[PDB]
């Protein structure tokens, strides 16, 4: 499931004042730094003038199982293609995109062994390696609007190289001259770019680095393009890899399954038990949000794993069940206020809470109990932190509880309780 999301100035007329950018990550599904860095882009950018369009994750089935290509190279389905072969289709939407005539120019994110460099060096350093590089298949595109790749691409490379963490990391230009000879770049996605008149670049972070510092590179490539294009954007922090990997890391992301509360994403405990999930619903088709655009499910042997690019989050051990939207709120007294609670809502608690009773509809606190029942009902019970047993918690903090309604075999919600 790929989706394009903008990033467009507030005003729609602006966004016909600076030229246009697609940006493009995780064609690949174990390059997490380029997927990563789109992430953030989104999350964390803002573009006054033009327009970002951004695919965050070309490939995610891959992703999630942290594979290069679950059905092959993805990157080499671009020229000669079977109407059979199982991502035609989204390789017509990624063309598709790619060929729009709003569309000025290309840049392609990946993740690469090694570190480039022209001349043969050693095993790690050479010009068969891909890491640290920055990318064109030619160095002018007739056509174009910016027809001068290698211009855009000297002066990319040379605005990254002004904030190297280390001099191996330095950049360096890598033309495939792919029109002569490169039978694999042939059939890859910046070289259809080029053949729409597109001015397009791939930019490389070395997968010898740690994530924090490939999105570090790949959002300084990022910025460059931009600055060549004049493309003019703002970010809410500092370009360093500390900021980076805060914001990998963001302790207010979260994950909302289905109808079920939102659920942080750091800090789960790594396995969370008989995890409620709808009936007869194929795992990819669960919805599922996030103020991530990298998050997903996937089923692994009789768990379902909750994925945040190629980071495991939790493993659900599902429970498989009817959900029935009829319960809409709750009535609950917390910290002795009664109120009505939307089901699907985190609640906060100082002291306590309390469900009152309902006609046919049964409550189960995770982690409470009074007697030892497989179906228990425990509305009518003044609860205290004090009341529960720790390892129920949601998270390692212990400090997050599942409440589960029921309406006779139906699931009918869940809220969370977060002791603050
Ligand atoms: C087997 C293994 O892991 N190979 C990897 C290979 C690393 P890559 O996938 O980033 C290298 C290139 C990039 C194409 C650039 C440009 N023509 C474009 O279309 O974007 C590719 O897509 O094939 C590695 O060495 O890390
Ligand atoms: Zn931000
Ligand atoms: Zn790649
Ligand atoms: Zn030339």
């Amino acid at each position: 499931s790929m989706e394009m999301i903008e990033k467009a100035p507030t005003d729609l007329e602006d966004r016909d004042k600076a030229p246009h950018l697609l940006l493009l990550a995780g064609i690949q599904g174990d390059e997490p730094g380029g997927f990563n860095a789109t992430n953030l882009f989104l999350m964390h950018y803002s573009v006054l003038k033009g327009l970002v369009e951004v695919v965050p994750v070309l490939n995610k089935p891959s992703m999630l199982r942290n594979h290069r290509g679950l059905y092959g190279d993805m990157n080499r389905k671009f020229a000669a293609l079977d109407k059979k072969d199982p991502e035609y289709p989204t390789i017509q939407e990624i063309k598709s995109l790619i060929a729009k005539p709003n569309i000025d120019a290309v840049l392609h994110l990946h993740d690469g062994g090694g570190y480039y460099r022209p001349v043969y060096v050693d095993a790690m350093l050479n010009p068969k390696r891909w890491g640290n590089c920055f990318i064109i298949d030619q160095d002018e595109v007739k056509g174009a609007k910016f027809p001068n790749l290698l211009a855009f691409a000297n002066n990319t490379i040379e605005s990254i190289n002004a904030h190297l963490l280390h001099p191996i990391e330095e950049y360096h230009l890598k033309n495939t001259r792919t029109a002569q000879g490169d039978t694999e770049m042939q059939k890859a996605l910046t070289f259809y770019a080029i053949n729409q008149k597109k001015s397009a670049f791939a930019n490389e972070a070395s997968k010898e680095l740690p994530l924090a510092s490939r999105v570090f590179y790949h959002l300084q490539a990022i910025e460059g393009l931009l600055n060549q294009l004049n493309i003019p954007f703002k970010r809410d922090f500092e370009l360093n890899p500390s900021s980076v990997h805060a914001l990998i890391n963001d302790k207010s992301l979260w994950a909302k399954i289905s109808s079920l509360p939102k659920i942080p994403l750091f800090n789960l405990r790594p396995r969370l038990n008989h995890f409620p999930l709808p009936h007869n619903t194929k795992i990819p088709q669960i919805p599922i949000e996030s103020n991530a655009y990298i998050v997903g499910l996937v089923k692994n042997k009789q768990e379902v794993f909750l994925k945040y690019g190629n980071k495991l989050m939790t493993r659900l051990s599902p429970f498989y069940i009817e959900f029935d939207p009829s319960l809409e709120e709750v009535k609950m007294q917390i910290d002795n206020k009664d109120q009505m609670v939307k089901i699907g809502s985190v609640v906060e608690v100082k002291e306590s809470f309390y469900i009152h009773a309902m006609d046919n509809i049964r409550a189960n606190v995770i982690g409470f109990s009074v007697s030892n029942e497989n179906k228990p009902n425990e509305a009518g019970y003044t609860i205290r932190f004090k009341d529960f047993q720790k390892r129920f918690s949601l998270d390692k903090q212990e400090r997050i509880y599942r409440i589960e309604f029921y309406k006779n075999n139906a699931f009918s919600g869940m809220i969370l309780v977060k002791f603050v």
